[PDB]
């Protein structure tokens, strides 16, 4: 089979996204070690099937491969007409993405799709595994799944409270003991955060932007879907922020906080997750760093949503991620404090008070400071509206 | 044999009772006229054996009836040395309600599991009916079963799938169809809402806890099983609201809304369906109401299992059962909707719009007011969570 | 608010913790809301250096803090220049606590000490809150100190006569005179008995696990440090009795007596002081109770040690604090005797005549019991050592 | 880890459900004389009187200053009993009888290789020290079950599968588990005999001198732990401890009603001594012998028994074997039948083996022509049977 | 002596 680690892209947000645009994200994607995207679309949108089009093409020309991802928030299960001749037209294309010979294919909800007739009318192999929230269904589905996707990728306790970190294997252990013979798909997410008025919380992730990928070393899925590309709108992107996305609204808490530093950790995690190394190997000295913008006490003045439900269980830290050859001193300023750790080789996170001001990084070894900067943004006792995405950036020695 | 009604009981959440908290839920059950509770049981419970233990002593000591339905969502086929010494203490305890002279046995699910094994290894006949999802199997069943107990209580075209109401008996038939000799166990449930990270969707019932018991007089099934007694995460309780069950949750949609008055319109559907009457007797005047507690495109931001699936195929009405001797007026307030409708004797159900605000019922009869008063519960357009699950009260004479 | 509780920690007995020792210990207590461990440590122990790097790594690893407690027991006014050089590794730490931007530090007794060399040496800001015998010289003191610590947590007159209580804040007044612009850290401690061959005495504390936490929000310090999360020798510890940690031969009084449930009590009382409020609020309905192993005249069989001094000051009581929500019924069963007094909603403690043989507890509301069971540990009246320990249990709903 | 060496005896809990604390404290008492330090209580989850023992023999270790633990017999437990193993360690995991290794509750199996431990321990409180018995030693090195050591169940000469191979015994299996079991504790298997003769179990293991071998390896091997396989299993021929008159009759009383195996704990407790000791040699404390042999030759034919002989009996030998126990060097004289042996033997501990003879058995020990101790078996060897016998006879003199 | 950082339940 081999192991691969696919991303979860929103077609919903590139209706005027071009061939170039999509190759521009896969070549992103190709060079963080991801093998392919969930292309997650809609029934209700108009453009759904020109971006299919465009990205299996754009997917062709880079030597990506895609898969389509029906989000079941608008696909019904009286759509199974539409969805086989979606299948019929991409199950064979040289971009979809193959799993053991198969087109892959999976959901967002749609627990009780039947992919059997879409199987039974599509010649081309079909490997469908479909997003699914209980792990007893997932283990004795009647609906022709051959695995399993959690969308379990933050710390949940089975209810709608909002519960602290750290992250827990707990569900992708129920899910995997019920999918013994066949295929778990495990998620991967470095943040949540998520402020509409149909949807205003925060999950507890803090360092879960590493955290997570030592888990999936441990636990060895089938496959790896990272939540998100580019999500924008529940901050869990690690893609870039593309000119071409049409904004939903969450421009207002994404456009000047990019997260693509976040790939860099995610890049060693990957390749030893597909070598099945239980370790990464840092190949040179980085440090990759994330915090929100204000205290989570701050209380904005403009904002005609609530605060989020969940923030009161965040803390204010700053989060270092340091990948070094041999181990080295963290130095961090956070506003008027300044801290200092003895870090180890290899991938280590640390938290640091956050305080108000200027943002500072320094890594010494012996006496030679190898990489350091200011952060990217000033953390602020202000704000126009509640924002509980994060800022992400990075330095390279 | 005779015919007879049981209700689904969840020992899972039952963990702090005393003999005293189940006689209470015992007699209660007994003036509906159900004969017996399905005890439902699952093997990772530290207090299986102890709350089995005394809900047995409870129905010895109130001349009521318990059997074991074994929840195969925990228990499986490598638990058969326990699940036969259970059946070896139970099986001829004095509580254990008895069919035809066999115990009774059921399960949630186990289709596969082999009853051959434990009746061989039991003095006393057992009576085994289990949860079997598939009505052919049913037919061709190799566990040496005596019956199948169907879970399809609400309108589905299977895999949980959700459609639109009125419930038919179309899953009922091809097990009538399939079992040919054998038992039927016909299930009857009031409602569907459930809010969890597992399960958050809502079945379409709507007129069903009245249009259910109507389809059994003319079924005739062996026996029926009211799904739930206390099944509060599901909603479809008609028990009181108990004060020692554990919470696992489900208190945040349930705490308050009683559905006691559902029981006005079991109890003369089991008594004309014992007597294989076709048509149920009205004794006294009196009426049953329900509905939601919000319309159903209310939005709750912050809930972060966000709504259930399947709700835009709800309707906002509130439902009116009248329970009439003699023709009367039944009028209905709404918000500021308002209703009336000449309702025959005997028992009919009537539905109208929802209106936010308060409610109001009355019936009058030869333009005196016989019975009414206001709903115990107010529809508003805020909620902090969805809740799916229904007020439900009464007005007797 | 500004305002912070500490627990205070013993290094002395935690030899063989690992980091994740240490982190199981700040998870609960950062689940009780106690912001910081006092880490207390000897010059003479050879594993001082490495637990304190493992405690300052935990602290950091949970987004606890840490400061150190350095006990001038063992430690003397000729180890400045190690004071020094520890305080310049941990000033600046993440994970040390922070108050108003200095690097918090304190110590058993050390009177006489020198704060000033020690400020002057190390780079990052110091907060030195030194435990100080006389309230005058808090007041005076001319050892650079920027408030003091009273080690006055139980009732005492000035000499060494054992007093009866009930706690007073007499000394807590003393101190603050003397510190009207600098910092009082309270002392909070639940109880007393310490039975070794160095020291052998019992204080008179009682109801002292509540009625100390009612002092702190009239007497409202500007810190709080809790005697202790684990001095088992000495009985007050409220966490938990570590398998890891070193026993100097208090395990024959403590071993078989969990402290946790103090923690109940102690998380309201410390989310009312840190939010500035006079009064606490009840989440749900609890309930707390402790109590002594033997009437305090038995005389026991084979103790190397005699009995404690002033145990003939205390009383035979069962002490019982209730949660509550609502008022309700308390009804206490101690040995052969029965109790009941009508509770007040809020936070109120109770004392019950002991009786020998087994406790019992129930809290009753409009009939139902809503709380109740055993004590853990019945009251004997033959005993083979002096335990004037206390057994501490709960219930919840 | 513990800075401390400890042996424990595996004991049937399912043939004592008319057990009272008594008659645990009699079996507890015998056991420490012999210097074990735990019973491992041998239960099953289909007794209606585990519970009942359990607690019984918790409450007796107590009381007699002894200790227990418990080992889940996964012949009869299932991977599906979680909840309930769970409640029982939460039960006595921090009992006064519970025997702590190193501070942790210690707990073992049999069988039950695949049971995961993780669930069990995250829901005490009061750590536990998981030591279960694994049957593949690879499997010891990488287990994913929580497990902090390994219980070897290879106590007897074999190629695995249960194979029968002739002895002597050798310590092939325990480096096998010694070498996967790196930084965990190897607790090894220490048992003196084997014969069964039953439906689903009729076979003998070549064992011969492993009465006495196997302790001489274990001061060589020195594992983190010892358990004595067994006390009390009748069935197998096993035990060590006494008969008993309150156990549960499963068949086993036609071969060990009249076959007593006390005087083996006569081997048994020099060698523990020098175990937990760390030395090398056991230190003989008075002159003893210890003999055991069969009741007859293995070529008697029983026409009368249905399970016929056991698999196996080829390989054994007609034999009687004697462990002197000399503080200085003396002659053994051995008689079986007209059969006549003597032989110096060394201060120490030594066994020596000789032909059997049908009828009279008889020993003596003598030092420079004088005899220090001796006197006649306790059973005659019969070349006739009605039921196939391979248990032993064991009996002892004492100088 | 060096540290994992913030680390998954198990280390020590
Ligand atoms: O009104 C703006 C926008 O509307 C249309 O475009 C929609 C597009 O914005 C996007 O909306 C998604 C939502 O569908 C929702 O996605 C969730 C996602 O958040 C997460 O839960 O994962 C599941 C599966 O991936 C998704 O269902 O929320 C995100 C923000 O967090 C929204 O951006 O996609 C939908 C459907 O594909 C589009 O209809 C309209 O076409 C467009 O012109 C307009 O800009
Ligand atoms: O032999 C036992 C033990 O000795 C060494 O470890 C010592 C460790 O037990 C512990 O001893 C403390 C005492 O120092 C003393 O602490 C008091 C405390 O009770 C209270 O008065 O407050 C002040 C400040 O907190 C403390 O001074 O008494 C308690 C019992 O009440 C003892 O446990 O800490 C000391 C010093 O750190 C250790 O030296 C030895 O290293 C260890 O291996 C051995 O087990
Ligand atoms: O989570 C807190 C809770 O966990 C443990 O108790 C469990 C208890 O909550 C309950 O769990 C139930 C689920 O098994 C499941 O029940 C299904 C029914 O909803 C439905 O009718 O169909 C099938 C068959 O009837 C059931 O499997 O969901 C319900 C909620 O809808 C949920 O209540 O029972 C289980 C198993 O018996 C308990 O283990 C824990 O023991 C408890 O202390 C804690 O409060
Ligand atoms: O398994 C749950 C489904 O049960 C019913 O669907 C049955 C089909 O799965 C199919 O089952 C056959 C089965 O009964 C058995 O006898 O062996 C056959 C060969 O392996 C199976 O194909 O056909 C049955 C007859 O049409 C169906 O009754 C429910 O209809 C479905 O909703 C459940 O998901
Ligand atoms: O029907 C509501 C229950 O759903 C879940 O339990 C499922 C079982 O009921 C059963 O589901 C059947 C399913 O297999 C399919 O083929 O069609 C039937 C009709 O829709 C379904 O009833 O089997 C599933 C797999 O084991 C179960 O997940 C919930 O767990 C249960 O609480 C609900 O009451
Ligand atoms: O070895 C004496 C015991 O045999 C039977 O129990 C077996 C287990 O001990 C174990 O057998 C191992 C077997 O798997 C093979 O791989 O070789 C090993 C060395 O010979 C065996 O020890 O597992 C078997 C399968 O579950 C068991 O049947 C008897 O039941 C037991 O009483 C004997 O003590
Ligand atoms: O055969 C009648 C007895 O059966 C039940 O007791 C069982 C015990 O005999 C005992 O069985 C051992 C067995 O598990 C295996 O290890 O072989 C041994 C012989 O070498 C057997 O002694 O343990 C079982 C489980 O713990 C018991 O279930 C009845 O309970 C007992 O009353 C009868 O005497
Ligand atoms: O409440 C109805 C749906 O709202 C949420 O999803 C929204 C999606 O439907 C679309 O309108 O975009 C917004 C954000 O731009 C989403 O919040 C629920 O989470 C979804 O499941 C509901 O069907
Ligand atoms: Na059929
Ligand atoms: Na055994």
């Amino acid at each position: 089979s081999n192991k691969y680690v696919t991303a979860h892209f929103m077609v919903g947000i590139v209706e005027n996204y071009t061939v170039d645009d999509w190759k521009h994200d896969m070549e992103l994607a190709k060079e963080t070690g991801i093998d392919a995207f969930a292309l997650n679309c809609a029934s209700i949108d108009s453009y759904t099937d020109k971006q299919l089009a465009y990205a299996y093409e754009a997917a062709e020309e880079v030597d990506f491969k895609v898969f389509i991802s029906f989000d079941f928030a608008y696909w019904s299960n009286g759509d199974t007409a539409r969805i086989t001749s979606i299948m019929q037209t991409y199950a064979d294309h040289p971009g979809q993405f193959q799993y053991n010979g198969a087109a892959l294919v999976s959901t967002f909800v749609g627990d009780s799709f039947d992919w059997g007739p879409v199987k039974r009318a599509v010649d081309h192999p079909i490997f469908a595994v479909p997003n699914l929230q209980d792990p007893n269904w997932a283990g004795h589905a009647t609906t022709s799944i051959d695995g399993a996707f959690s969308w379990y990728a933050w710390p949940t306790d089975g209810g709608n409270s909002i519960i602290k970190g750290p992250m827990t294997t707990i569900w992708d252990d129920r899910f995997r003991n019920n999918l013994k013979d066949k295929v778990y798909m495990a998620p991967v997410s470095p943040w949540f955060s998520t402020h509409f008025n149909t949807k205003n919380w925060v999950f507890i992730c803090e360092d879960l932007p590493h955290l997570r990928w030592q888990q999936m070393l441990e636990m060895q899925p089938e496959l790896i879907e990272i939540i998100s590309w580019n999500d924008y709108g529940e901050s869990h992107y690690i893609g870039p922020y593309s000119e071409a996305h049409s904004d939903d609204g969450s421009a207002q808490w994404t456009k000047d906080f990019p997260h693509d530093a976040w790939r860099i950790i995610a890049k060693p995690y990957i390749a030893a997750y597909k070598a099945g190394e239980r370790e990464p190997t840092v190949e040179s000295d980085q440090l990759v760093y994330w915090y929100r913008p204000t205290p989570k006490a701050v209380t904005c003045s403009k904002d005609p949503l609530g605060p989020p439900n969940g923030i009161n269980l965040l803390e204010d830290s700053v989060f270092v991620t340091t990948l070094l050859t041999e181990p080295a001193t963290l130095t961090v300023g956070s506003g008027s404090l300044e801290f200092s750790v003895d870090v180890d080789a290899g991938i280590v996170t640390n938290s640091f008070p956050m305080g108000v001001g200027s943002q500072a990084f320094s890594v010494t070894r012996d006496g030679e400071e190898i990489l350091g900067g200011d952060g990217g943004l000033d953390v602020q006792d202000r704000c126009d509206y509640y924002n509980f995405n994060v800022y992400v950036g990075s330095f390279s020695a």
